């Protein structure tokens, strides 16, 4: 069928340099077929395929710019604890160097036997010097979500570290628990995703109508639209959401849907972008490759892979400015004149601090719609 | 919409459209606690060329609420500063 190609295989089997024969040509062309289709694919070879079927860091890595990177170090995990920020890129792990490593062969190296010391070394954007982090693996514990009073505010912060399989029961139950709220900081920054059931689940805890994501391929029968059920308690209370680059996958499903139905203001940092899905497919006989086989799109059709969600409001971080710098004159001074979320923790958030000021616009806006 | 921003230069007739503002929600106050004039002036001339400046009452905005001495507290409080 493929006529060209063996011409190709023809050539280097005949003028190439070092003698090689078709088990590897064929290989490299496995190999490099799928390394020229996505970044997320790799081809499992027979005696690869069966390693391949026989606590952690607390490290999600992903792809980008074609070279493995740290999305996101989930919250309270030894590796956040250690210091490893989103974004780094993971040159070495123990012995190995990853700049030709698949993404699973770098987590079946780091999560193992708990209380077990991990070397990786990373670079930066910020630094010259290549980072050194020696880590212990850890039996992995998260209290996903936590809401605390904002005070001075009407308003509650919730705070979503990674979706595992009790967030949105945890919301809804935090919500009921404040019934005056009026409003809500969605924080899920730093965030890297999880279950795409609890993406759902949690966007279909705001939104009443419509589809919330969609899972696309090229065959159409495959096709699955996720849609809200009409179960959506909170349909009107202000929700303001915070992203940055380490909110990914079920995070930014849950921003891109309330963006999209214009439930919610996006606030922050464009995102990692990671919407895709991967599978193994069993090749030949005993092989295996592992290709994307669909992407997720947001109700309005935007694709979350290599583009993300772009806030409504971008806000880097940073302190909120100074208290004030002025011994300033009022009329109160002339002559004869006429007569748990504390401000120490937002004045240090400016992401946080205009995640409130956009709930007190909305509020504002809610009030004159009388 | 309309948002209005106040500092601690904006007194007398911008605290009044500030206020009137803010009293009806028809647009959000942003910055910082303003002066705090919270009186009507009125000049009367003596002179061919001279005049008296008196203060001649105290004005109140549509709530009621007076702003002498206090200023307004705006709805969203910032200070200046380089983003």
């Amino acid at each position: 069928m493929f006529s060209r190609f063996s011409n190709v295989v023809s050539e280097i089997e005949k003028k190439y340099v070092d003698k090689i024969s078709i088990s590897e040509i064929m290989t490299k062309a496995i190999e490099g077929l799928l390394s020229n289709l996505d970044a997320h694919s790799a081809y499992l070879n027979e005696k690869k395929f069966k390693e391949f079927q026989a606590g952690g860091l607390g490290i999600t890595v992903g792809m980008r710019d074609g070279v493995l990177t740290v999305i996101a170090p989930l919250e309270g995990t030894p590796a956040y604890k250690a210091g490893v920020k989103s974004g780094d890129n993971i040159l070495k792990i123990n012995n190995e160097s990853t700049l030709s490593m698949s993404i699973d062969d770098a987590i079946n190296l780091m999560r193992g036997k708990p209380k077990t010391p991990i070397q990786i070394t990373i670079v930066r954007k910020n630094e010259p010097k290549p980072l050194v982090f020696n880590i212990i693996r850890d039996i992995i514990k998260l209290p996903s979500v936590y809401v605390k009073k904002i005070k001075e505010t009407p308003y509650l912060y919730v705070r979503v570290s990674g979706f595992d399989k009790n967030v949105t029961k945890s919301v809804l139950e935090g919500l009921k628990a404040n019934p005056k709220a009026k409003g809500i900081v969605l924080d899920l920054r730093g965030n890297p995703g999880g279950l795409l059931n609890q993406a759902v689940g949690l966007s279909n805890l705001f939104i009443k109508e419509g589809v919330l994501v969609s899972q696309k391929g090229k065959n159409k029968e495959e096709s699955l639209e996720y849609k809200a059920n009409g179960r959506a308690p909170y349909t009107n209370l202000p929700i303001a959401v915070l992203v940055n680059g380490g909110s990914a996958s079920a995070s930014e499903i849950v921003a891109g849907a309330l963006q999209d139905h214009k439930r919610a203001v996006i606030i922050g940092e464009k995102t990692f972008g990671k919407g895709s899905v991967q599978m193994l497919l069993p090749v030949n006989k005993d092989e295996a490759i592992k290709i994307t086989t669909a992407r997720y799109y947001l109700p309005s059709g935007r694709t979350i892979q290599a583009k993300g969600i772009t806030p409504d409001i971008v806000i880097y971080p940073g302190k909120v400015p100074e208290n004030e710098n002025k011994f300033s004159l009022k009329e109160a001074d002339l002559k004869h004149h006429l007569e748990e979320v504390t401000p120490k923790m937002i004045n240090d958030d400016i992401q946080l601090k205009t995640a409130i000021d956009s709930l007190k616009t909305w509020s504002i806006v809610d009030e004159k719609m009388d």
